[PDB]
């Protein structure tokens, strides 16, 4: 029973994405797919080999805005956790209002 697969993908969110990933400058409202979007695109921009990105597929911004350096280290440890999070926390330094 697999129907309307594209419905599981939330519509593009904020225009606060600037010219970046179509995601709010507050990694809180990055939707389930939009987290995986950057997260995928993140390994892509930052050269992250040790990253199990397909583990965050069920994590959206509300859950990643939560994530601490420890939480990434159980899915994607060492330097990769720090890369991702150090990007996320700076992104929300200028959040969507």
């Amino acid at each position: 029973g697999s129907h309307m697969e594209e419905k599981h993908m939330p519509p593009p969110n904020m225009t606060t994405n600037e010219r970046r990933v179509i995601v709010p400058a507050d990694p809180t409202l990055w939707s389930t797919d939009h987290v995986r979007q950057w997260l995928e695109w993140a390994v892509k921009e930052y050269g992250l080999p040790d990253v199990n990105i397909l583990l965050f597929q069920n994590i959206d911004g509300k859950e990643l805005c939560k994530m601490t350096k420890d939480d990434f280290q159980r899915l994607t440890p060492s330097y990769n956790a720090d890369i991702l999070l150090s990007h996320l926390h700076y992104l929300r330094e200028t959040p969507l209002p």
